[PDB]
C-alpha cells in the first residue's frame, strides 16, 4: 500500500544534465529509469531465473 | 495498491539534456525508461526464464 | 489497482533534449520508453522464456 | 485497473527534441514508445518464446 | 480495466523535433511506437513463438 | 475494458519535425506507428509463430 498527497504554490524542476566543450571521448551515463517531477513516483520488482540487463560507453578493439 | 493527489499554482519541469561543443568522440547514455512532468508515475515489473536486455553507444573494432 | 488525481492552474513541460555544436562523432541514447506531459504515468511487465530486447549507436570494422 | 483524472487552466509541452550545427557523424536514439500530452499513459506487456526487439544508428563495413 | 477524465481551459503540446544546420551524416531514430495531445493513452502486447521486430539508419559496406 | 472522457476550450497539437538546412547526408526514422490529436489513443498486439516486422534507413553496397 502506498499513498501520496501535495498541495503546492510554484515548483521549478531540472532532472538530468550534461555539458561538454572543446574536450574529446567523454561518456555520461545512467542505468537505470529516469523519473522527474513536481510530484515524483518510481518503482521496481525482478524475479524469474538468469533474468539479465546491461548498458555500456564506448568501445574500441 | 497506490493512490497519488496534487494541487498547484504553478509549475516548470526540464527532464534530461545534453550540450557538447567543439567536441569530439561523446556520448549521453540512459539504460531505462525516461518518465517527465508536473506530476509523474513509473512501474516496472520483470520475471521469466533467460529474460534479458540491452543497450550500447559507439563501437569500432 | 492505480489511482491518480490533480488540480493545476498554469503547467510547463520539457521532456527531452540534445544540443551538438561544431563537434565531430556524438551519440544521445536511451534504452527505454519516453514518457512526457503536466500529468505522465508508464507501466511495464516483462515475463516469458528467452524474451529479448536491445538497441545500439554507430559501428565501424 | 488503474484511474486518472485531472483539470488544469493552462498546459505547455515539448517531448522530445534535437539539434546539430556544422556537426559531423551525430545519433539520436530511442528504443521505446514515445507518448507526450497535457495527460499522458503508456503501458507494455511482454510473453512468449524467444520473443525479440531492437533497434541502431549507423554501421559501416 | 483502465479510467481517464480530463478538463482543460488552454492546452499547447509539441512531439518530436529534429534540426540539422550544415552537418555531415546524422541519424533521428525511435524504435517503436510515438504518441502526442492534449490526452494521449498508448498500450502494446506481446507473445507468440520466435516473434521479432527491428529498426535500423543508414549502412554501408 | 478502457474509458476517456473530457472537455476543452483550446488545444494546439504538432506530431512530428523535422529541418535540415546546407546538409548532406541526413535520416529521420520511426519503427512503430504516428497518432497525434487533441486526444489521442494507440493499441497493438502481436503473436503467432515467426511473425516479423522490419524499417530501415540508406544502404550502399
Amino acid at each position: 500500500v502506498l499513498y501520496v498527497g501535495s498541495k503546492t504554490k510554484e515548483g521549478v524542476v531540472h532532472g538530468v544534465a550534461t555539458v561538454a566543450e572543446k574536450t574529446k571521448e567523454q561518456v555520461t551515463n545512467v542505468g537505470g529509469a529516469v523519473v522527474t517531477g513536481v510530484t515524483a513516483v518510481a518503482q521496481k520488482t525482478v524475479e524469474g531465473a538468469g533474468s539479465i540487463a546491461a548498458a555500456t560507453g564506448f568501445v574500441k578493439k
